[PDB]
């Protein structure tokens, strides 16, 4: 991985990895999804990082808001992936960072996905706008022009996610995480969410259809010690409507959809 | 990764990911059997299998008996691995792919393991002896000399397991493997049995010990569908514990092993 000839993003190339691939010989989308974190982490440690200096000293931490990715043609075991990411400012509300999957080879690009990030307290968990002192230190690392994978005048990324209604068409209960499921700090990564999300999705629709858009909505963190349902209902190429909820008393956690093509 | 000079052993090096390490910053043991499962499937790609011409005629296939990990220091994240595996011939009881964990700058041995295969026809689940007409086609990719990753007079990979005894000390119920935990034929991937057995270590032992080996005994194979109880009891600076994976209705054993941990 590197950085870009004027230092505004970063490049990096993948081999898909045989534990890496799902039942059609292609890379899975949390493989996908854990390739676009880690070109993320070194985008954030070559400019100099993911926290700022100020906003390090105030217990200020990124939150995911919202996922969006969209994919084309999963990589098959064995082929080259290069992933292009980048971070840009949302004026108050937070931060966005996107990213270009492409084939090494042809060229082409295969997918992309998009990201919408808050600011928050560590320990409050509470929730507050980028302050001017903060962007300061942070906007010499994107670009002044707008750069967006998803450009498109209202195109898929920005829809609003309604409420899954009961009962659900579908259903996954009792979903735990363990050990390998948390990060570093302990908290449990947003690449688990994606993979509880499709445990409800029929095992039929897996086996005749292929994943191609997934929008995700993060609401609150689940916990080491929490137990997760996860809700799934046809909408409709097939569209489904997700919720995860605490097992318990439900209290909402994620909402989504995904929408998949006939193989 | 490559075949080395003599094409009788396979090099390749990892760059350690961000979300392959742990609580510690440094890389976890499933991220290394990972590893090890990468380095393994390249060697068979490289020398044109991990079947044979004959195993695929009579539906046969190659099924983990043991696995025998031992890691003195862990890759941090941005470390570079290099790995170097190799299979060998057992007579008629199996096959055994051996492996050493090396740092690329120092080149120091940070890790070794070992693993027991058994031949097996996929249909009936019924395991068979080594006919010789397939022994005779990988044989030509094995060293013709011994060479063991853990040589010694006696060493602690060829040590029997016995079976955990009921009340365990600490347990973990209701483990269901998710789609990510099965492999591109559907089977629940052999990585995910260390995570369940480790599942079942108290989070005090995780916040004050690292783990050194890890001995694993394959009984029987879980499925999709199943669910799973992790079982634990200290059998001992060094802490040592004894595990039993089993299915959470009838209580049938599909895994037994043993972990041993040292103080941080
Ligand atoms: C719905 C879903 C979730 C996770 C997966 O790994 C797969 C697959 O391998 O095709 C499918
Ligand atoms: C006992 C245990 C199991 C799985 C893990 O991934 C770790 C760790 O992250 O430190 C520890």
């Amino acid at each position: 991985g590197s950085l870009t000839e004027d230092g505004l993003s970063y490049k990096e190339k993948f081999v898909v990895r045989s534990y890496e691939v799902g039942s059609n010989k292609t890379a899975t989308v949390e493989t996908i999804a854990n390739l676009l974190q880690e070109v993320g982490c070194n985008h954030a440690q070559s400019v100099g990082f993911a926290t700022t200096t100020t906003m390090r000293k105030l217990h200020l931490i990124w939150v995911t808001a919202r996922m969006h990715i969209e994919i084309y043609k999963y990589p098959a075991w064995g082929d080259v992936v290069e992933i292009e990411t980048w971070c840009q400012s949302e004026g108050r509300i937070g931060t966005r960072r996107d990213w270009i999957l492409k084939d090494s080879v042809t060229g082409e690009v295969t997918g992309r996905a998009t990201s919408k990030w808050v600011m928050m307290n560590q320990d409050t968990r509470r929730l507050q706008k980028v302050s001017d002192d903060v962007r300061d230190e942070y906007l010499v690392f994107c670009p002044q022009e707008p750069r967006l994978a998803f450009p498109e005048e209202n195109n898929r990324s920005l829809k609003k996610i309604p409420k899954l209604e009961d009962p659900a068409q579908y259903s996954m209960i009792g979903l735990k995480p363990r050990r390998a499921d948390l990060d570093m700090n302990q908290h449990v990564n947003n690449v688990t969410y994606i993979g509880w999300v499709l445990e409800s999705i029929p095992q039929e629709i897996v086996d005749t259809h292929e994943l191609q858009v997934i929008t995700l909505d993060y609401r609150r963190e689940c916990q080491q010690d929490d137990v997760v349902d996860s809700l799934t209902t046809t909408t409709s190429d097939s569209q489904f409507l997700h919720l995860l909820r605490l097992s318990g008393d439900g209290q909402e956690i994620n909402r989504g959809t995904t929408l998949w093509r006939k193989k």
